[PDB]
């Protein structure tokens, strides 16, 4: 990756949980994708 930093959006919950929602693949990852680094 190391580019296209726009398809990976960070959603922060009030209780302090971070998950990245990727619309490209419709996949939700609770840990940072290697595309982000």
């Amino acid at each position: 990756g190391a580019t296209a930093v726009s398809e990976w959006t960070e959603y922060k919950t009030a209780d302090g949980k971070t998950y990245y929602y990727n619309n490209r693949t419709l996949e939700s990852y609770w840990e940072k994708p290697q595309e982000l680094k």
